[PDB]
């Protein structure tokens, strides 16, 4: 009535990678480092031969500036494919696993609240 849907999309949609990007624990340090690029090539080809559609948060940096994310679910969708991935290249128990678990809790929460609001916190 006073706003464009359309527009207030891609504020919600830096909100939720803001979150997910600088992410703390408890302590005060960056959950979400090993994330911030993919993973050497060459020195890891392992990975890229076992993870199909990698992605991380360069990647989904790069398509949110250039407005490809047209709803909310998209970018939850590049988000949990960039979870995903690190969960089936690495094990249950590996810390990175155990952040990946928490990072993808608070990145759903925040969509979830996002969505019931349909705006911006
Ligand atoms: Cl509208
Ligand atoms: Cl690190």
């Amino acid at each position: 009535g006073v706003d464009l849907g359309t527009e207030n999309l891609y504020f919600q949609s830096m909100q939720l990678y803001d979150t997910v990007r600088s992410c703390r624990n408890n302590q005060g340090q960056l959950i979400a480092e090993p994330f911030y690029h993919l993973p050497s090539k060459k020195k890891y080809p392992d990975y890229y031969q076992q993870i199909k559609m990698p992605i991380s948060l360069q990647q989904i940096r790069t398509k949110l500036k250039n407005q490809e994310y047209e709803t909310l679910d998209h970018l939850e969708c590049d988000l949990n494919l960039m979870f995903e991935n690190a969960k089936r290249y690495n094990v249950p128990n590996s810390a990175i696993y155990k952040r990946v678990l928490k990072l993808q809790q608070v990145m759903q929460a925040k969509k979830k609240e996002l969505a019931r609001r349909d705006d911006i916190e």
